[PDB]
């Protein structure tokens, strides 16, 4: 569980993300694909993108990044009370996209990296620890929902 203080650090940095959701989304997706190239294989829509500049130029990827971060933001703002928001995400990611928890670890790393790159003065060690706990909770709860659907992490 996160403390109220921890949730407030999470939401304080998230408000920074909300000042440019598209830009943060692009950076996070690109960081994910750069650091863990195998993840790009999961995207029939994007795996044709051959360079970083192509990725940055893709309106489709940018739109998708906003969708991703909008869903994550909606989850984080519930401060753990996110069953209604998490269930449909688990459904699609378990049964359609087939995303293992290890890949959710990869994107969590990418999120931390981008938030620190863009907002170091509002994302120090304690804030990173809080965001890490929030994303750990998300991964734990989604893994439980995966199993409920018959998908083994
Ligand atoms: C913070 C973690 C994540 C969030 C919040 C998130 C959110 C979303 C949302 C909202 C959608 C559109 C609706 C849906 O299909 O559920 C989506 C689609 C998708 N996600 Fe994720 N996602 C996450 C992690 C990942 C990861 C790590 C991968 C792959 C390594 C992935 C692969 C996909 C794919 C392939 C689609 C379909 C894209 C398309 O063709 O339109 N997701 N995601």
């Amino acid at each position: 569980v996160l403390s109220e203080g921890e949730w407030q650090l999470v939401l304080h940095v998230w408000a920074k993300v909300e000042a440019d959701v598209a830009g943060h989304g692009q950076d996070i997706e690109i960081r994910l694909f750069k650091s863990h190239p195998e993840t790009l294989e999961k995207f029939d829509r994007f795996k044709h993108l051959k360079t970083e500049a192509e990725m940055k130029a893709s309106e489709d990827l940018k739109k998708h990044g906003v969708t991703v971060l909008t869903a994550l933001g909606a989850i984080l703002k519930k401060k753990g009370h996110h069953e209604a928001e998490l269930k449909p995400l688990a459904q699609s990611h378990a049964t359609k996209h087939k995303i293992p928890i290890k890949y959710l670890e990869f994107i969590s790393e990418a999120i931390i990296h981008v938030l620190h790159s863009r907002h170091p003065g509002d994302f120090g060690a304690d804030a990173q620890g809080a965001m890490n706990k929030a994303l750990e909770l998300f991964r734990k709860d989604i893994a439980a929902k995966y199993k409920e659907l018959g998908y083994q992490g």
